[PDB]
């Protein structure tokens, strides 16, 4: 019960890992789980969706 994020443009399998880490890295505790093949982000317990957005418009993944 936590986050989710769905972006229809994403590159499958080569973003995951990028988002994955950069969330979990300034995120501590709170469990990151990026799924490109339902291209869907999602962050469990409690995080600030604005720094999360940031992080994967900055992976270039942003949806139409």
């Amino acid at each position: 019960a936590g986050l989710s994020f769905h972006v229809e443009d994403m590159t499958c399998g080569h973003c995951a890992g990028v988002i994955k880490g950069a969330i979990e890295k300034t995120v501590p505790g709170a469990a990151v789980h990026a799924d490109p093949a339902s291209r869907t982000v999602v962050v469990g317990g409690v995080s600030d969706a604005a720094h999360i957005a940031e992080i994967i418009t900055a992976a270039g993944y942003t949806p139409e």
